[PDB]
């Protein structure tokens, strides 16, 4: 028996493929319809591989590795969609909503971040051999923005594109039924293991399932789940809430754009982009920050930030356009900035978590990796690096995260934007540096949290910085 | 009797007919949907002299709404005290304020906020009605952005609030209580025949020899079906109004309602205190000749940010709960249109825009008078529902504030523009009002909220507008 | 004279153009069209400066730059055209100034606008 805890993308994707290629065996998937905390349904969502290079992602080596998935999950895309369509008709509606993305370079951000990450985005392209090319603005279809806020470049990539995930979740859950899958709509409360093997899950109901395989698959839930089992507590690193802001709007005219549009990411894993939806809708995100503590609403700032960006930059016939509805989900924000993908210590124990912002394009390649894991495979040879039991990864170096974190809190006043004295920026980034390099000091000796984590940990309670003192030294001890 | 609608203002004649005829049996019509409701939008502020404005104060027609506001005040504390005694504990309580205090801050124009401040002060004096204009530091709780910040702040005593969504609740319940019946259905047609007295939306037919009208901004298109009453009951329209309830980062709230006088257009800003950890931030005002069930971006964006600068900095990485829409009912002669029609046992209770819930008890019992052969209060016989269109301004004072009002959207963004761009606008605002103002007719000017939807409304909205105007014209003079 | 942004640049051209007149050549050979002697030249339409002077007028804003709502720019752009081209129209059936001095007009006196209506008749009378 397999047990898939999770009803996210990750756990119906590795669901739906162990169901497929293991039709002797009866898999299980846990989890509720409400999706509390769920980043897929709050998702578009692109299908983010070139859109989501960073100058700052492909100068670490674990940097590089991420981004050669995300390439590699590309190709699975299509014969993906195929198939979970095959098991549908034409009434269920359409996975993908758009096949190509326009990255648009405005000044209504960082020069620091914006202009880096523009060069950055070309650059893997070129790399790649992927197909794109340097367009006139005035060759982007729909677009209408206020001209102070308006883009001079921009980028058009081939095969780089979006999915409905309502949809996606929709046809996910057909599938899995289609190929032998049952769906038990409860939480699991617990993973039982003795001698080091897995016998099976405690459910919220009070009830006990057995299983030989149990894959984690709980998004932002999944470590607190994993940790509470012999020794795993400083041995499977900490996955935080990566709290994101999306809403629907209906168009004023129902029309919408025929690519995604999309900055390139932006202070603290933020970013604008427009995802093309069916019957007058469009998908409007996304914002992000780490939260020590769950979260299921948005915040004014959140919502008006959002909207301020979409209307500038995008459209302004947003600006009279309805508001159909604010989404919030938990991008589940690993600790040390790396997915945990693979196997366990505890025998049968697969995880399949903190994916941050590209869990849902990864998806397919994840599933197909620790299906193959499962068989007695290796899977997909770049993902060993991410196993989910290990010491924190230390992927930059403290100087490195310091320029950063100082350079994305610059970030959040230029893609306000603000208007301040040209004196005051100079004074801010010289008074930055001092409180951010004495926290990183304070924290540990070894570990430094990357820059989206610093910031949250910057500004939490001193109880709350304290544990993180205490769990980082825990860590230390345990694999040092 | 049948009251069509379950708003503030049918359930409160529900009640009031319920409570003081048990001969009679009472029915309610509408859905727990509320579409396109007023009330659940509400915060509610009990509004009287918040509600003061120089440009009000200075019409007859205005003056008298004023008075009936501040009757209708000393109503409440009574109105509460039967509603809450048909409850428990457990039910909440009504009331969510005692008192008020006005802010006067620089995020607006000069021509609407000082202007309406001084009339607030003004009103309060004259009505001799408890009141100081008070030190600003001396207001509790606020943190606005110093750049936002008010100069001046005005105490009002027992002008407060209340929850609308638990007055709802104790209406229904009290309503319950007195024997009156719900049925959870929409009138589709008011049937008469002889000129006398309702066909629900499930199809079936409800006999009765009293219809009480009060579906907020659908009031006097119900109503316009019968016989020549289409030019004799004036058009309401749907003045539509965003809120929102946010959970505050702290869990705490001010003890006042705060808030700015009236603003561009019959918009305004607003904090009612909840129960719970929540308040109420309100509100937008824009009139839609077609009615519309959500929010836009422009509103969600101008409402959050009026109240994360002018009154807590704090509602800023604070918890948004809810988004809600309703729709004022808006009349195209800027009155209320309250009690008996040409056609016997046929009553409306509409058209009350910013502040029929303020009113609603002192409507109630005026409405009942008159059904039990009473003359009611004697200041609402003016705002008869089957009239000729009011002209409470002259087309000068209404071009002259539609203008005004148009440039304070520009200073209540607020906007950073060239100073000679302000200049400009206004000058060249004049003309194209003037020439929308005499093309629609030639004696009825619609008020400045309406002028402006108008103004940017489609040719032939504009020009079916013309028609109704001329089609009244022919029937009134 | 009247060479506006460009005289300075052009000086050296300019000054062997004259002299090349004044000595009984013919100097540069597309400088005739600017004879100092002349009908006021219709180098655009009407419609072409009506057009230009609004987009220019709504640039002022843009280079500021200002903050404002977004409905805004759209009310000044349709509410500018109609005092643009009653100006145009009123000042003459055969000339339209260029959108620097039309916006210049615009916001003059109206014995400056008049004398100017004077001015343009006075110069059709003499070259019609
Ligand atoms: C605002 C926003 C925008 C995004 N945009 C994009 C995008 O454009 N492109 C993209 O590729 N991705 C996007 N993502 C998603 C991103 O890729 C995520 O990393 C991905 O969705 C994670 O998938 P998951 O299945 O691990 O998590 P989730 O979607 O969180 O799924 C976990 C599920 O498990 C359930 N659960 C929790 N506890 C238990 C339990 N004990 N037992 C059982 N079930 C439990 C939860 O309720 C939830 O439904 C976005 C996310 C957000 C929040
Ligand atoms: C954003 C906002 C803020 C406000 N703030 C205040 C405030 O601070 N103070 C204040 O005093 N008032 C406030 N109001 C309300 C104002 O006083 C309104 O004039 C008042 O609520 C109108 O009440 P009503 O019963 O006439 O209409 P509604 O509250 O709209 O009730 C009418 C009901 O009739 C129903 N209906 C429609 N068609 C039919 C049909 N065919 N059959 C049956 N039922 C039907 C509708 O669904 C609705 O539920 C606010 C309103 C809004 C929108
Ligand atoms: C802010 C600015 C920036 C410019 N930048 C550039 C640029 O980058 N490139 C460029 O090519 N050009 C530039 N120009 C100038 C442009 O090229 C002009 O067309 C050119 O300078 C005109 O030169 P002029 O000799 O005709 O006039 P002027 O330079 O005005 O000289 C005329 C002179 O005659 C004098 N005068 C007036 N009345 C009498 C009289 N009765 N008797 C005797 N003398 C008299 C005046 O006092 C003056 O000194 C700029 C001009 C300005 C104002
Ligand atoms: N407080 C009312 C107000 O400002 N009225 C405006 C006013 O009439 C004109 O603008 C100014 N500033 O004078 C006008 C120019 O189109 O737009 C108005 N506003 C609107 N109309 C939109 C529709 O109802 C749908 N969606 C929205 O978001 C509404 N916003
Ligand atoms: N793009 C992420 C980001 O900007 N992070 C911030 C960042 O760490 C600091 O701000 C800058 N500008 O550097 C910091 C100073 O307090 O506030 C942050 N913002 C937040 N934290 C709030 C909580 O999660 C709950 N409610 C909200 O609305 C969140 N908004």
């Amino acid at each position: 028996d397999v047990i898939v805890v999770g009803n996210g993308v990750l756990g119906l994707s590795v669901g739906v493929e162990i169901a497929r290629t293991r039709p002797d065996v009866r898999v299980t998937l846990l989890g509720k319809p409400a999706r509390q905390y769920g980043a897929t349904p709050a998702a578009g969502a692109m299908l983010g591989a070139f859109g989501e290079v960073t100058a700052h992602a492909l100068a670490s080596e674990h940097g590089r590795k991420k981004h050669a998935l995300a390439v590699q999950a590309q190709r699975l895309w299509p014969e993906w969609i195929e198939s979970l369509e095959a098991t549908g008709t034409a009434a269920d509606g359409r996975i993908k909503t758009a096949d190509d993305t326009v990255v648009l370079l405005n000044t209504v951000g960082h020069s620091a971040l914006d202009d880096a990450n523009f060069a950055a985005v070309l650059t893997a392209l070129k790399e790649a051999n992927a197909p794109h090319e340097e367009i006139a603005v005035e060759s982007v279809d729909w677009i209408d923005p206020d001209p102070n806020s308006r883009p001079l470049r921009a980028l058009h990539i081939e095969g780089e594109g979006s999915v409905d995930s309502g949809i996606l979740l929709a046809a996910l859950e057909r599938s899995f039924l289609q190929a032998g899958g049952r769906l038990h709509p409860v939480d699991a409360t617990e993973i039982r293991a003795s001698h080091g093997r897995v016998e099976g899950v405690v459910t919220d109901d009070g009830d006990f399932l057995p299983a030989g395989h149990v894959v984690v698959a709980a998004g932002a839930r999944s470590q607190r789940l994993v940790a509470a089992l012999p020794g795993l507590a400083h041995r499977i690193p900490r996955i935080y809430d990566g709290v994101g802001v999306s809403a629907l709007v209906d168009t004023w005219d129902g029309s919408g754009p025929a690519t995604v549009l999309r900055t390139s990411n932006r202070a603290f894993a933020c970013g604008l982009h427009l995802v093309p939806r069916a019957g007058g809708s469009v998908y409007i995100g996304a914002t992000n920050a780490v939260c020590l503590e769950p979260r299921g609403a948005a915040s004014i700032a959140e919502t008006v930030f959002l909207f301020n960006c979409a209307t500038h930059q995008l459209h302004r016939g947003l600006n009279g356009s309805e508001l159909r509805k604010v989404q919030v989900g938990s991008r589940p924000a690993p600790i040390d900035g790396f997915p945990l993908i693979g196997g366990t210590s505890v025998e049968g124990l697969w995880m399949l978590s903190g994916t941050y912002r590209d869990g849902l394009h990864m998806s397919p390649l994840l599933a197909r990796h620790v299906v193959s894991l499962m068989d007695g495979g290796t899977g997909v040879d770049g993902l060993r690096e991410f196993r989910p039991e290990r010491d924190l990864i230390s992927a930059w170096s403290r100087e490195e995260i310091l320029d950063d974190v100082v350079r994305h809190t610059m970030a959040t006043g230029y893609e306000f934007p603000w208007r301040l004295p040209l004196e005051w920026p100079h004074m801010m980034e010289t008074f930055l540096q001092g409180p951010f390099a004495e926290l990183a000091d304070r924290l540990s000796d070894t570990y430094t949290p990357p820059a989206d984590l610093m910031t949250a940990i910057m500004f939490s309670e001193r109880e709350q910085q304290d544990e993180l003192i205490a769990y980082y030294a825990d860590v230390h001890r345990e694999w040092h």
